[PDB]
DNA sequence: ACGGTTTCCGCTAGAGGGCG
DNA sequence: TCGCCCTCTAGCGGAAACCG
């Protein structure tokens, strides 16, 4: 509507939104970098690519002036930094309680997830796969 | 106190969306 | 239209902070 994709469910009013999407599920990164190896799929990632070889600094938080490559970066800090009240992650499976989403996701493969690579409990010979379940049973 | 682990914090880079 | 630019999202790795 007009542009259903075939392979995901995904549908979007321009033929360029398609195509591009298109190039999410193929892989083609047709944009180079004439600097080194990175190759993107469209050509905003290309131009923000370009500031790492620059090493410009756009943004600046207005209250400590810190600086940042990206503008997300920047609310971040401004949020963490010059803001309370905010809320937190707390992970389901534990008591944990972490201050950003991705850090929640860093804790919910390290200490949630199956790992054939086991580990003993250090006062007992049992072994288990997942983190969590090995330092609670370590009692 | 001391090493390991957990959380912080700026970083790169991945998607989709609005508009002139 | 579609090229431009925007946010939101996902993870990385060094540093700091926390703990048994
Ligand atoms: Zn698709
Ligand atoms: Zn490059
Ligand atoms: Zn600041
Ligand atoms: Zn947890
Ligand atoms: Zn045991």
């Amino acid at each position: 509507k007009p542009f259903k994709c075939s392979m995901c469910d995904y549908a979007s009013v321009e033929v360029s939104k398609l195509k591009r999407h298109i190039r999410s599920h193929t892989g083609e990164r047709p944009f180079q970098c004439s600097l080194c190896s990175y190759a993107s799929r469209d050509t905003y990632k290309l131009k923000r690519h370009m500031r790492t070889h620059s090493g410009e600094k756009p943004y600046e938080c207005y209250i400590c002036h810190a600086r940042f490559t990206q503008s997300g970066t920047m609310k971040m800090h401004i949020l963490q930094k010059h803001t309370e009240n905010v809320a937190k992650f707390h992970c389901p499976h534990c008591d944990t309680v972490i201050a950003r989403k991705s850090d929640l996701g860093v804790h919910l493969r390290k200490q949630h997830s199956y790992i054939e690579q086991g580990k003993k409990c250090r006062y007992c010979d049992a072994v288990f796969h997942e983190r969590y379940a090995l330092i609670q049973h370590q009692k």
